[PDB]
């Protein structure tokens, strides 16, 4: 199963527009061009992508993409792959500022939620449309925060100790003392998830330097009707909204390493999945067992040229990784 990779261009920032910026960036299908206004006569830069988000302009556009059409479709992609057993992986990369959280988590006014609400309200929707009595099902979520290669449990702000990332003998790695709450509805997850965008840090001391990940465990359990074992089919989704590439440094190891693991895995001996908290945390989803996609955020504007075909060639990179998926029953 290799990696799907999604780009999405947002409209402009007051940065850019202060800039009398131009759009460098062109959709066209599953084509991505970028032209280099440095060297407007060099030949634009074109990417192939398995989804190409065109949200430049507004809803107004007929060919603008919006949250919940991201979501429609790598977004359910993805909760069917859960549904069907698999353990699954969706984070956000880009540059600081490209629209990475706007993607996952969005506004939780009127029609912009991101991807993880909308999973969340899907995965809920789906299990309470269950009509077979035989099945039953636990929904476990947690919520954490990377900074400086230093654990935050966001759903646990009164304590402020830093948990520690630890490698079970058997089971893999893990955070330490992590809480990881049972949820009955959308609701309750979604009371869950404000609480952890509050608890968020990202104050003033500029932009996010953070890496949110987002985990739910989604447990299916079959009832047999003549013995009375429980056959359980175990599923976990690790959504993720990386700090941005942006433009001792232990403020950027897990981004510096992720690059790293990334195109390491694209070349396939050794990753130093080690090398950092982020890479080491999700090595079975970069590599292992997982169903894995990422979404590429891009600035559309010429000021951010160098970083953006950065973005595009991780995000060509990330396209190029195949890991060996198996359902866990
Ligand atoms: N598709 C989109 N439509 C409308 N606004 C968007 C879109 N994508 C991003 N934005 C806005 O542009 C800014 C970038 O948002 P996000 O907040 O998405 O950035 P990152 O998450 O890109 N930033 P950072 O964490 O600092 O690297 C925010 O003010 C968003 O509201
Ligand atoms: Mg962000």
């Amino acid at each position: 199963a290799s990696v799907k990779v999604a780009v999405r261009v947002r409209p402009f920032n007051s940065r850019e527009m202060s800039r009398d910026s131009k759009c460098i960036i062109q959709m066209s299908g599953s084509t991505t061009t970028i032209v280099n206004p440095k060297q407007p006569k060099e030949t634009p830069k074109s990417f192939s992508f398995d989804y190409s988000y065109w949200s430049h302009t507004s809803p107004e556009d007929i060919n603008y993409a919006s949250q919940k059409q991201v979501y429609r479709d790598i977004g359910e992609e993805m909760l069917q792959h859960a549904f069907e057993g698999y353990n699954v992986c969706i984070f956000a990369y880009g540059q600081t500022g490209a629209g990475k959280s706007y993607t996952m988590m969005g506004k939780q006014e009127k029609d912009q939620q991101g991807i993880i609400p909308q999973l969340c309200e899907d995965l809920f929707s789906r299990i309470n449309d269950t009509t077979n009595d035989n099945m039953s099902y636990s929904v476990e979520v947690s919520y954490m925060e990377i900074y400086c290669e230093r654990v935050r449990d966001l759903l646990n702000p009164k304590n402020k100790g830093n948990l520690r990332v630890r490698e079970h003998p058997l089971l893999g790695p893990y955070v330490e003392d992590l809480s990881k709450l049972a949820v009955t509805s959308y609701n309750d997850i979604q009371d869950l998830m404000d609480s952890g965008n509050k608890p968020r840090t990202v104050a003033a001391t500029t932009s996010s330097r953070s890496h949110a990940v987002f985990n739910i465990i989604f447990t299916q359990k079959r009832h047999d009707a003549e013995t009375n074992i429980t056959t359980e089919k175990v599923s976990k989704i690790s959504l993720v909204d990386l700090a941005g590439s942006e433009r001792g440094a232990n403020i950027n190891k897990s981004l510096t390493t992720l690059g790293k693991v990334i195109s390491a895995l694209a070349e396939m001996d050794f990753i130093p999945y080690r090398d950092s908290v982020l890479t080491w945390l999700l090595r079975e989803n970069l590599g292992g067992n997982s169903r894995t996609a990422m979404v590429a955020a891009l600035s559309p504007a010429d000021i951010n040229y160098d970083e953006t075909l950065s973005t595009l060639r991780y995000a060509d990179r990330a396209k190029q990784i195949r890991n060996t998926v198996s359902v866990n029953h």
